[PDB]
């Protein structure tokens, strides 16, 4: 008995919310009992589910059975005919009680003015059975093709599969992410396939309800007496000819409905190819946006890099460092971090510098919020070989620890190790100079941060003093 | 008589300004008497909506007219023509008095020169009937074929239509907010169905002027005889056959005239289709931009992501971290609200935070103007299950507010509850700790911006001392 | 003789920099004398312009003189090919001391090794007479038809042309501002109309060289002994319905060498056809940006309303104020204002608020240095009716000026006005409440600025305390 | 030994990091011993050059040779069958003992399940000579068609093909740098020759199996005798008018198998016209951005002009300004200094200021380090002529220097300065200097020039004596 209301689940969270605006939209459900459909609840998913199959069936199969067969009174085509009429009646008598998404589930106000406003009239219309009322109450062929074209309003079906298609399709994109364009694509080769069996059934059926006349295309290929399924061949291949532009018989159309039916599928045919090109066309320009970003930053830089005229070896020394920066990668390293929260910071840091954490002996014995304390401050740089980090009687300004690389002072250092300690405690100038030996990834410390932290923490400065006394000695 | 004056509406506020700039360009036309019209004028509008109807009856009846009747003296015919010139003088003597948008109302100097520089010759080429000058002032059928031509002089209104469209489009991007690729590609289908009307046309009235020599298409198919409805099927399906590149007939054009024709119906439609698809393209990549950003986006992350070689957990920790931000939707909150004004922030968060208000007992009983000084300064946060969002001994920072969720405090509380109370007042460490049992949308408060909003308003100074007092109690 | 150096122009000096490089560069071409000539000199736009031209008419007749005349001895012809023989060696003659930008002026070592590694070759080939050769050197048809294929040498020509057309685009770039699409488009255009041109001479001149077989579609339509006129119609609509991929004959093409030639027409005309197809829509997405981005950011504002589940009238108050806010432009008044110097800054402002300037008595009679201290530091903002832009008891932080507009203080005042004088003197609360009665656009000042203007100019501190002073006597 | 190694290369530098990254990997390789091979080693070029040109030759030579040959039984055509079956069963061999990039190197375990699991099936059909087996085991038409159809199970090589040539991209997005759309779109044009190839034999082959029935489009040319040469030729006009929306015969085609086909042909085709003038598309978009970033803020500026009603000669104005400021070019100097280190950032800014630094004698004589510590605090300024720099009595904030140019306040041209004393004397402005020219200006804030001050005690009695001087003139 609950089946009408929403249940908990991945789309229900990520709309309703918590736990607790769920339950309120199941008593907002609960309000009225067994005569309100939640629109999102799993009694529509079950029901849709048969009811898209049974219209795709009808759409495909009901045409093929009014054009081509000769005798429309055969026992299954009446009782594939009497169940498709009894599920799609009981569609909209299953609709009456359904709810409706701008989710207004006043069921005897807004369901009735809704329908009588929007959507009633079609589906109406597609439900019924015309053909046998005009059975029932009534020259005979006239009467036979008047049936025929009665019975074809049976097509108007498609206006509820697109509705509920296109309520399926917003519902997975929150379930699953999806990209837009490949639905968006894949429903219009859904669409022009379908277009195109209609124009095959059509182009066979104008021929009929005019006894097929001498000017015909079947007349003229003489296959009036084959199978069906030949002549559905053949019209297929001329309404597709006609749908992709290319150009069918030897003649010109002679008859007069035969050109119109031709004008009118080629202007189909055409519209529906360019907005296949425009699918394709978006679809392609989202699958390499990442890297398309970087080659478009690059030639602003070579831009940059013309208008001062720079030389060119400068130039292929700011195309290493790109290169050895970046690796091809366009991230804004920036808003990334900052669209964050504070855990998923620390987490990334800390699986970033667990090697800074393993070699140094002083992030080994203090407190782990210590570490993520200083490690949540750290600025990531590269240089290139034969560049000075630090020269001797600076300012003093930052502290350096080695990610990779090894670095010269004029006494070497691989990575693992770090410098630039003693003169943000003596704030005085620089002692040694140090190189680049190779490329090096370093992280750099400010002294601001520095004596934050500091503040934060009282052991460290003596730990760093001791540190930079036995620095002192070396 | 005030119908020359543009009056007051919304493309005039939006264009003018004020009332007062309204009520001046009043004055600027009442400055001469009824010798300005005002080109936003209500009066330019009751004309050229009879004009534009007028001008697409002419352009599409005239061909038609010219091409397939035998008989060219009709009185009706002739009565048309009569009116289409009347009208279409009356156009240009209406002009002449008419203002100009660059607006110049400068009717004796500016209007005179800048018709006699840029559009009085095709006007009045367009408007006079040549053909009946020709017959009042004169081997008759090289004169009857001499008079055609000249009667298709009309086809020259074409040049005002779409002065008078593009006016109209410049309006109504104002008084309606309309998508652009919309407008021009209705104005492209209107263009390309309109050549196509030309070209049956044409393609039928060149065998016409030679006497239907036996190498021409109508001899051929031998409907010399016909009527001219069926006439004008057969030449619109030949026209439509070129300019969508098909291939009409079996033989190759024989006759040299029909060639070049052919040849520039082929170009003319391979370069509208060209155009349709160049539109339809530009119309496509315009409809989920907002879910293609965020799709932009995630590759950015996921990019970002792989440059520091995270581990799976982390990477899935990171996408349901953004799936639960997020939504789908890539907004950026901090430009939004800096392009708003005050008093629009000021409804926008008491909307989002009624229920805090609702809650909060201290919210409840104190000035709104104090409830809205402090609601303007909060950060929404969102946190992942497991999470701590304030560990014992910290330094102590900020003030949280619960939107949403429970959290646990190792004495649990949930939404509506607060937290982060007594460290700011304090000024000292972190008493407890708090963990995130679910996902937990929280407000979150800056010490500065909480002593600023104390030094706004005493008395909740006290009110926080006292309550933080009992937290302290409990 | 200074027809050699590149003189003072404005490419000049968008290039060179100021006069004084232009001086440089023109003793860097005067360090040789009457050996170097300068790649931005007149002399090469007098030569090229002469060159282009006749490149252009030998790329057009020469294969219509080769393949449908039959004498190839007509006295005009001969003088027409000596004439280009003689101007396209000399433009090799020229090209020997002519500068290179890659700009290296070095005679004779630079120019000489780079036309021997680059381009000398094809232009060799392309320059001489080679079937005058082979008929001075020299069964009599295959020799005619191998002068023949010698004679198409000179198509070669084409190489030269693409490159003079891309140092002529090249350097109008910077003399006009020239949308690039535009210049790319009609390069492509001028390429598809060559190539056609080159396929109807190619598709009749393979059937004259095996002396039109019987399974041509020449000897299939009896059309050998027609003129030359007719022959190159017949061969062009061929070859342009190959190229737009028609279909053009009855029959399949028998002859195997014919098949071939269909086959790379219809490639070369798919393969142009799509890159006329992609420059159409860069072409068209390129053309109202400026409106797109308004629509991609309104798009954007609704995505957030939507995000928080705004009412639907808080909804359209933010849809009226960005309406009146914005207009349809989506422009960036911080980043322009801030690519600017400062004296544009001071006259957009001056032009801006001389309505200020005017109405206000403290601003008609102080020192004008003193009036755009004031403008420059003016912020512009927009409020709605109904609002209350300062209410009593304030904090106090701001002045406000009024642009358009009246405002009621519960006592009206209209555009021209001003308020918030005194509580930024008396640095207390905020005395009376200001409501907006209309759309009411202000400029508004900060009290640090206010603060600042008034260190720099001491008498105005004293005209604002008097003011200030009879504001509190009103 | 070491080929089964990745070795020390760009590509393996730019994947694995330092050199001791490689040493990691080259050990994580030696774990086990002629057992493993890497999927960056050289062993894999090695061989996956050769592989790469038999299963182009055997996609192109095979069906060829299998519609339009009669006589099967020709000895070379037998041998080369038997070179590629031995070939593509011995690249199956050694792809057990490979390394797969997800790089997981655990060969009993992983490579075995990811084998069975992904891509072991279509390799396994496409590597043993189907029809060989079925004429030894084994009304002999059916049978001799049989053999032609099983033998067309050769072509799921192309899986492999793909599969390598897409490696192949991805390990050369890193040695070179290339732009990505260009090798989407040769792979699509390689794509496409290949279909249309196979469409042709297709479409002959057709009516083979069925004797040539007098329907199909061969009797009725009457072309069953011809040379296999112009047989080809015609089928595969046949099939590229079908593949690029031509339209062919006189007739519509009769027998009812020729109808499908011909769909299907005119579908793919019309698939692939498509996705091809996407990738047109997408390329051309790609190749002026930086000019068309320029137009878009032009755009966006007069749009500006246009929204405050600006007079005419204040648009040409600022006009002139964006002209003689930006020439065309969209670059974000900010940003770009930003992205960069130190020492590139000094590099720059004394390769554009070395003129500066010659012309003036105080930075002539002091130390380098000094030279480029005031130069690294400069900024770009442009000025149009007639503009007053400097009004005076203004409240003084900056010092300039003149890169072009000459300025008139006792006129100076380019390589002189002006902004000293008002700095020191933290008074108002003295005199005042007009614009005579378009002069390209570099500034120096107040705050960095204390900083700078601070930074060095004696170029501060430098400024102090030329400022005397100054005020001396
Ligand atoms: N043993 C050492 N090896 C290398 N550099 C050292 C050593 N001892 C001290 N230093 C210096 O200590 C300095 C601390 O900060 P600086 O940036 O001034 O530069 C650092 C190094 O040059
Ligand atoms: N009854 C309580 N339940 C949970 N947390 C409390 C309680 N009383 C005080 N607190 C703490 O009060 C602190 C105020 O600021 P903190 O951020 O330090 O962390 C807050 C809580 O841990
Ligand atoms: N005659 C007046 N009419 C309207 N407002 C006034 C008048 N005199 C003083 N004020 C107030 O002067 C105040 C100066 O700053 P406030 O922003 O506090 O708000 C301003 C006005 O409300
Ligand atoms: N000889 C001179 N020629 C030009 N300007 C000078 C001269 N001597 C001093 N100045 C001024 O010195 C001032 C220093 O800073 P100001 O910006 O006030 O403006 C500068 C100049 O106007």
């Amino acid at each position: 008995g609950t089946l009408l209301q929403p249940t908990v689940n991945k789309f229900s969270l990520r709309v309703f919310g918590s736990h607790k605006a769920v339950e309120i939209e199941q008593e907002r459900v609960k309000s009225a009992g067994a005569w309100i459909i939640h629109p999102y609840s799993d009694f529509r998913f079950y029901w849709d589910l048969i009811m898209l199959l049974l219209m795709v069936g009808n759409l495909i199969v009901l045409p093929v059975g009014i054009t081509f067969f000769k005798e429309e009174n055969s026992p299954p085509w009446i009782v594939f005919n009497v169940l498709s009429d009894t599920f799609f009646l009981l569609d909209l008598v299953l609709n009456f009680r359904t709810g409706i998404v701008v989710e207004i589930l006043l069921a005897p106000r807004a369901i009735r003015t809704r329908y009588l406003r929007t959507w009633f009239l079609v589906d109406l219309i597609s439900s019924i059975p015309v053909d046998y009322i005009f059975l029932v109450v009534e020259r005979a062929l006239r009467i036979v093709r008047f049936t025929k074209i009665l019975s074809l309003l049976r097509l108007l079906r498609l206006s509820r599969l697109i509705r509920y298609i296109h309520q399926w399709e917003e519902i997975f994109h929150m379930t699953y992410d999806l990209a837009s364009a490949v639905v968006r694509i894949f429903n219009l080769i859904g669409m022009m396939l379908l277009l195109c069996h209609w124009d095959g059934c059509l182009q066979f059926l104008v021929p009929m309800l005019q006894d097929f006349p001498p000017d015909c295309w079947v007349s003229i290929n003489h296959m009036v007496n084959h199978s069906w399924g030949r002549q559905y061949s053949h019209a297929l291949f001329k309404a597709m000819s006609h749908m992709l532009c290319i150009g069918y018989g030897q003649q010109a159309p002679v008859g007069m409905p035969d050109v119109w039916l031709t004008m009118l599928s080629m202007i189909v045919g055409a519209t529906c190819y360019a907005m296949f090109i425009g699918h394709a066309t978006a679809l392609i320009q989202s699958l390499d946006s990442s890297r398309r970003q970087y080659q478009e930053k690059y030639k602003q830089v070579e831009q940059y890099m013309s208008f001062h005229k720079l030389p060119a070896d400068t130039r292929q020394r700011i195309h290493e460092y790109y290169e050895h920066r970046y690796q091809g990668k366009m991230f804004d390293e920036e808003s990334i971090l900052g669209e964050l929260s504070e855990p998923l910071r620390e987490e990334i840091i800390n699986f970033t510098c667990r090697g800074l954490v393993a070699h140094m002996p002083l992030f080994a014995h203090a407190d782990p919020s210590f570490v993520t304390a200083v490690l949540t401050k750290l600025r990531f740089e590269v240089f290139q070989p034969g560049d000075l980090v630090v020269r001797e009687g600076s300012v003093g300004r930052k502290m350096y620890f080695i990610q990779h690389g090894l670095l010269s002072v004029l006494t070497r250092l691989t990575d693992g190790s770090y410098f630039g300690e003693i003169c943000l405690l003596t704030r005085g100038r620089r002692t040694a100079s140090v190189r680049a030996d190779t490329y090096c990834r370093l992280y750099s410390l400010s002294v601001d941060h520095f004596n934050a932290v500091l503040e934060e923490f009282p052991m460290m400065r003596r730990a760093f003093e001791t540190v930079a006394m036995d620095r002192l000695l070396r």
